[PDB]
């Protein structure tokens, strides 16, 4: 038993809500949110620019020194850094930015980071502003990941959509 509360069970460990994840982290304090990161941690938008913009900017301090100690992460990976006032730890994960021209396959490898923690508050992983079809995250993640995933959708009009389409 865990706190997530009001979300629609897809599968047997995958969940999901019409929710802020920002908020929903507030609420729970989960022990893993998941950022929508790019290879630079650089947090300017979509759900990285929020989540970074409830930290006060303390992400991006910390992720500025992990740059440069550590240089980029590749597009499939992930780090893991602190949730600050949000979760104990963030997963920062790079799913492939359409926009960017990037390769969709790497999104299954994106996905499969998560397998690394029993449980997680995530976003769709090349949703938004990354540019991908969320119908296919959503289904790239219910078929990639094998831990409990607990789905953050902001958009009310898109979260109807991927459950009534949900296979
Ligand atoms: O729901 C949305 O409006 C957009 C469009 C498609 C998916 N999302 S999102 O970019 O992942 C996103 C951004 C900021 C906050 C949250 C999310 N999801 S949950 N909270």
């Amino acid at each position: 038993v865990n706190s997530f509360s009001g979300y629609l069970k897809l599968t047997d460990n995958v969940y999901i809500k019409n929710a802020d994840i920002v908020e929903e982290a507030k609420k729970v304090k989960p022990t893993v949110v998941v950022n929508a990161a790019n290879v630079y941690l650089k947090h300017g938008g979509g759900v990285a620019g929020a989540l970074n913009k409830a930290t006060n900017n303390a992400m991006q301090v910390e992720s500025d020194d992990y740059i440069a100690t550590n240089g980029p992460l590749k597009v499939g990976g992930s780090c893991v850094l602190s949730g600050h006032n949000l979760a104990k730890h963030c997963l920062h994960v790079v799913g492939p930015n359409v926009n960017k021209g990037e390769d969709i396959q790497l999104l299954k490898s994106a996905y499969e980071n998560f397998n690394q923690h029993e449980v997680l508050l995530a976003p769709l992983l090349s949703a938004g502003i990354f540019g991908a079809d969320p119908i296919h995250s959503l289904r790239v993640c219910v078929d990639t990941v094998r831990t409990n995933v607990y789905l953050a959708v902001f958009d009310k009009n898109l979260y109807d959509k991927l459950v009534s389409s949900f296979l």
